[PDB]
């Protein structure tokens, strides 16, 4: 019986019980995957 196969992540969010930070606001954004119309592009199914 060949065995299973599987896959994880070893680095994970350290939970702290109390955090310097004051973490008032945060931001997230990058230029890629901006997104101008998404137009441009054709796509279709195989049929």
């Amino acid at each position: 019986g060949s065995t299973g196969e599987d896959a994880h992540l070893t680095q994970y969010k350290p939970k702290e019980p109390v955090t310097t930070r004051q973490v008032r606001t945060i931001v997230e954004e990058v230029q890629d995957g901006k997104v101008i119309s998404s137009r441009e592009q054709v796509h279709q199914t195989t049929r």
